[PDB]
């Protein structure tokens, strides 16, 4: 049908979109702290810790299979990254600064991105 067309055309707008949220979080994380899943080789107790483990790379997996419905969703695993990181690791650690650092580096990236979902459609 073409309503189930017109339907996918907005799907792969909206994962156009979250590409462009996504790669302008990331630029806001030179280091690379949170590009890539925390390795249960070498935090081997991470997971007694934390229950849904997040990371750029397995966001970026979930956007190339248009895995995001919604901003919400994304908006949600960026979270995740944050939250988690600031659970596990001490307040006076660099990785939780850099947690809060991203956080309100994202949040003007996101604030936008929802004008922009709701404006377009
Ligand atoms: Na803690």
């Amino acid at each position: 049908s073409m309503e189930q067309v017109a339907m996918e055309l907005r799907l792969t707008e909206l994962t156009r979109l979250l590409r462009s949220v996504l790669d302008q979080l990331q630029d806001k994380d030179p280091a690379r702290i949170f590009a890539q899943p925390v390795s249960l080789k070498e935090v081997p107790d991470y997971l007694d810790h934390i229950k849904h483990p997040m990371d750029f790379a397995t966001m970026r997996k979930r956007l190339e299979a248009q895995g995001y419905k919604n901003l919400h969703e994304f908006e949600e695993d960026f979270d995740l990254i944050i939250d988690n990181c600031m659970k596990y690791n001490a307040r006076d650690t660099v990785f939780y600064r850099a947690a809060v650092r991203l956080r309100d580096q994202g949040g003007v990236v996101l604030r936008q991105a929802r004008r922009e979902v709701d404006s377009i459609g």
